[PDB]
């Protein structure tokens, strides 16, 4: 970690919980009905959906902050550039393709949602993206193929190339990274879209986040606030466990694989990094799912 020293990293290293198989099976069927029936589905993702790609989380038993409390560095089985989207990442791509996902709110800086092919206009990256730099003068973002090279909103060394003055010159503004440091204000645009999506959802589903950061972790509560349903999928306890209508303790890849199977949808294969700015028009709404035995 090349971001500021900071006391309050929240509750780290709590034990993991696994729902027994009968209960897990019933819960994922309930999740499948909810997703199928709801008019406006918002997913909230954190670091737990990228552990299967080899990227450690922050507050899990081997998390970056957990290990830091005992002086150790975390283990990175991949670099950000070489990380591959998980089944969860690709399941979200497909749910968006078939009109079963309205918006995706992510706290992850790992760049995997964009790189999986998920459309940027349905994505809020609340804490940054290691691959994205932004012009300090005109606010244009650049999605790079490789990590921009700084963190904590510093200058990257590159300048903005967007044409200005009838195309007689470039903006030349200073490009800076988008990775927030501790206590930085969230990106205005992304937060406002995320809060709007949550405020108008009838279903919010959280995946692999302990929900300990504010305001990011409080956004799913806005769904519950208007009488919509809240689902939390996580191995550890989360801050907002007491507000969930449905709580699922299991491997997020297991949950999402079973969910897609219940919806009658294939999880597509990833074929290398993409960047999709705007969502395509949806595929046909899938055949009506079969229900639980
Ligand atoms: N395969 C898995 N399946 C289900 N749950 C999992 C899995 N792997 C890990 N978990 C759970 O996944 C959860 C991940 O929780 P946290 O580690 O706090 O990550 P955040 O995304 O909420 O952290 C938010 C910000 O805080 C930081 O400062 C950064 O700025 C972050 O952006 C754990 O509770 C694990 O049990
Ligand atoms: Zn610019």
């Amino acid at each position: 970690a090349g971001l500021s020293p900071y006391a309050d990293k929240g509750k780290c290293g709590l034990p993991e919980i696994f729902d027994p198989p009968e209960e897990l099976e019933r819960k994922v069927w309930e999740l499948a009905r909810l997703v199928w029936q709801s008019s406006s589905v918002v997913f909230h993702t954190g670091a737990g959906i990228s552990t299967a790609s080899g990227i450690p989380d922050f507050r899990g038993p081997h998390g970056v902050w957990t290990m830091e409390e005992r002086g150790l560095a975390p283990k990175f089985d991949t670099t950000f550039e070489s990380a591959r989207p998980t089944q969860t990442h690709m399941a979200l791509v497909q749910l968006e393709r078939v009109g079963l996902l309205r918006f995706l709110v992510s706290q992850n800086v790992d760049g995997l949602h964009v790189r999986s092919g998920f459309p940027r206009d349905k994505l809020a990256e609340l804490h940054g993206n290691m691959f994205v730099e932004e012009c300090a003068k005109c606010k244009t973002q650049y999605v790079r193929d490789t990590v921009v090279g700084t963190m904590g909103l510093k200058a990257t060394g590159r300048l903005c190339t967007v044409a200005k003055a009838r195309g007689l010159r470039a903006c030349r503004g200073e490009l800076r990274d988008t990775i927030l440091d501790w206590e930085d204000s969230l990106p205005d645009r992304d937060l406002a879209l995320a809060d709007e999506a949550s405020r108008n959802a009838d279903l919010s589903i959280t995946l692999g986040t302990s929900l300990q950061i504010r305001p990011s972790g409080n956004l799913p509560l806005a769904t519950k606030r208007r009488g919509g349903r809240l689902v939390i999928v996580n191995l550890q306890p989360t801050k907002h466990d007491r507000h969930a209508d449905l709580r699922i303790h299991g491997y997020v890849d297991e949950v999402m694989t079973r969910l897609m199977k219940h919806l009658g949808l294939e999880i597509p294969a990833w074929d290398g990094p993409r960047v999709l700015e705007r969502a395509l028009p949806p595929l046909p709404r899938p055949p009506t799912p079969k229900l639980e035995p």
